[PDB]
């Protein structure tokens, strides 16, 4: 079409502007964000090889974005990208960071024409609608301004139009950098929180809890760095380290006459979706010599109930491995009672938020009784988390809560102190 | 832009084709459907008034479709519409029917130019991707073929490319036609199914159940015609008829010494979303002279839990009206236990599907015990629906189910027989 660049087959300037306008009008109607990127090359060649290079650039750019994103060619050495329908500021910001890093990484790679090797460098400017403009020409002014800022900083850079996003981008990249290194140097450590029978007479297991100690940031809370791990391929690899470390710990504790009956590991949504999950778990159980009965997986009702049919199969695979399954944070999500019984699950965990109102919050008291009753109706065992007070414990015990966990019974703890404190 | 028609400001042929292509490539990737319509005018005027008419046509067409749909001008008197991202065949079919009827209705209306009145007529052809083509040129061949079929049938017609859809369209329109008439002539009737205490010693209420008797189709099941009602503005108006009829019935039964303590009415999602719901209910309670305690509303957990924050407010409004609220079909949806307690609800109804497996289906038996236990933990009263057998009843009674309903206790029934059968 007259609307496409004859060489790269990408939309031309006018078509791209129409789609940008459309994306802006729609975003504004749905309270969504749009990312606009401008990209310039210094190249860095031959005439025919030149046009062949632009073609390779184009291919590489298309490969960095999804189905719904547009890549286009403004002219000469300038390309633009459009990432529409981003749910909010932060999704937009992360997706922009991710796409821009991906692009610079792909364009770093050498261009192999005439048998030989060439390099190009790129400068990228990024502007996010609506904040940097909800109108196409303002959004473009600002992406272009960011681009030139990116140039004024040297080779292979991306800048946002907002300084605040540039700062946040730089830090995010450093965090990612540190987390890769954390795994390489082993800066992660496992702490264990003990689990008891409702009376407190007895230790039923330990919940393993990832911590991260960085020399400068100090100790980073799991809630900060875990989501970052899963936003890369890092989490499966960290999960492997963790599972193996807990299995080894179990080994040492048994050797040292510390009778810990089992250990619980939390799983993210990403780990749960992984096709090799059960395979990697079996692999680790085999290396460490520990049986599946010693292990329990903890998944949130949001992870299980989003796609119930898929979850049924994944869970069934894991049970055939002989391991137990607990539904973490229970009561904070949306659950089919139907599938709660069909899923081969073992345990419900009463979220801390409900335990916190005990014993004199009517709402929290009734919700907690209800969970216990559900659990026992489905032959599930339930443990209350976040038990911090004698009164909470009295209530839960009085109403048949099977197991209990919380600061009242001692904080999360490194393995050796754990053994001594609960031997 | 050179891409837009200078007169109507609609996209021109080439731009429309690009968006159609895009919509097809995307639909195919997401397993979605796309609707394409071709529209021709016979007009049916003056030169300046002519161009002003096309402009009015354009405005009218834009007003018939949503934000995301494209309207365009192929040339002369021909326009096209694109309705992308339709979830499946039937959504597509209904949406096409709806949009086409809307367009013919708007174009029926007179054009007021030079002070005077004019009429145009239109022929519409409709083709649905992927079935009538997943490639733009084939989809266009076929919409155009449908259009000419529409012409060969006379004025103001739409045809699908598939004969099967034309048949289904014609029938759907006749159904809609009949339902409007049904309401005008009162062909709807209420049947009532009685509700008892778990023992059976005692009648706690009656669930009202809409039926429709058509002279030719015979008796149409609620599941067939109710969704059609709500796909128009008909359901609020039928709901009003129904509520009023049940309140009147309650009047007569009390007059005639038939002690029916209350009546339950089912609500659709659409009725529930209506801003005037509580207002219209109060209005009807006032006209019929019956107090809110005599009334109970039945809503599905899917209606309540889709938007919990909105539902909380809507429900709170209804409770302030003094009426009771039951969660129908419970166990078949996704529910926050948290919001189950916060929502000011009164009753859970155990779906028939779980009662059906009783008493010897382990899964169904445990689910049903669990619901009863939940209900009583939250101080809710629960009734089992679809109780058909002595064994089912024994089980439910043994486990403290408060109330019961089903064919074992007698089918749904017209009011007067109801009174005599349960006085
Ligand atoms: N207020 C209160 N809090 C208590 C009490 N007892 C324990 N806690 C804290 O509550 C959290 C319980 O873990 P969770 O619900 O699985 O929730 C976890 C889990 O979802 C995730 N997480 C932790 N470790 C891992 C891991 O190794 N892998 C994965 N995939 N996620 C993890 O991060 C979340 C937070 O972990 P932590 O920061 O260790 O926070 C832990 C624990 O330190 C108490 O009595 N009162
Ligand atoms: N297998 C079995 N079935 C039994 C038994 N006892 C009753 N039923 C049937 O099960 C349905 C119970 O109604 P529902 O769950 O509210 O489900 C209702 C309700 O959601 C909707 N509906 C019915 N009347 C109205 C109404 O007036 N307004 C609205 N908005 N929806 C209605 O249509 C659905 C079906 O209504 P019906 O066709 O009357 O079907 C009724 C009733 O005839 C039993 O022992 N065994
Ligand atoms: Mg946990
Ligand atoms: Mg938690
Ligand atoms: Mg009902
Ligand atoms: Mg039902």
């Amino acid at each position: 079409m007259a609307y496409y660049d004859a060489l790269t087959h990408l939309p031309n300037r006018t078509l791209f502007q129409d789609r940008l306008h459309t994306a802006l009008q729609q975003a504004e109607r749905n309270g969504q964000w749009v990312v606009l990127m401008f990209l310039d090359l210094d190249r860095f060649l031959g005439h025919a090889a030149g046009d062949r290079m632009l073609q390779e650039v184009a291919t590489r750019l298309s490969a960095c974005v999804s189905q719904d994103d547009t890549v286009a060619r403004m002219g000469g050495d300038e390309f633009t990208l459009l990432l529409p329908s981003q749910g909010d500021r932060e999704i937009a910001l992360k997706r922009a960071i991710q796409v821009a890093e991906l692009i610079l990484g792909r364009l770093a790679r050498p261009f192999t024409l005439e048998g030989r090797e060439f390099f190009v460098t790129a400068s990228i400017g990024v502007a996010l609608s609506p904040q940097d403009g909800a109108e196409l020409s303002l959004l473009m002014k600002n992406a272009d301004t960011a681009m030139y800022h990116a140039k004024e900083m040297g080779k292979n850079n991306f800048q946002f139009y907002q300084a605040e996003m540039n700062a946040r981008a730089l830090e995010r990249l450093e965090l990612e950098s540190d987390l890769r290194r954390a795994l390489e140097l082993g800066e992660f450590v496992l702490h264990y929180q003990p689990q008891f029978t409702g009376d407190g007479r007895r230790l039923t297991g330990a919940e393993a809890l990832l911590r991260w100690q960085h020399p400068r940031r100090g100790l980073v809370p799991p809630s900060e760095f875990i989501p970052v791990l899963e936003e890369i391929g890092l989490v499966a690899q960290v999960g492997d380290w963790l599972l193996a470390e807990a299995c080894k710990q179990l080994r040492s504790w048994h050797k040292a006459k510390v009778r810990v009956p089992k250990v619980s590991v939390n799983l993210s949504a990403r780990q749960f979706a992984d096709g090799q999950l059960g395979e990697r778990i079996a692999a680790i159980l085999y290396e460490t010599g520990i049986p599946p009965a010693c292990l329990e997986l903890e998944l949130t009702e949001s992870i299980l109930m989003s796609d119930v049919a898929e979850a049924m199969q994944i869970l069934s695979g894991l049970k055939r491995l002989g391991l137990a399954i607990a539904v973490d944070d229970f009561g904070t999500g949306y659950s089919s009672l139907n599938y709660l019984k069909q899923f081969p699950i073992d345990v419900l965990k009463i979220d801390r938020s409900f335990v916190d109102g005990l014993p004199h919050g009517e709402q929290d008291a009734q919700i907690a009784r209800a969970i216990i009753a559900m659990a026992h109706s489905l032959n599930l065992m339930v443990i209350a988390e976040g038990v911090e007070s004698q009164a909470q414990l009295d209530f839960l015990r009085e109403h048949g809560c099977d197991e209990v966990q919380g600061y009242l019974f001692g904080r999360p703890m490194p393995a050796e102190q754990f053994g001594m404190l609960y031997a």
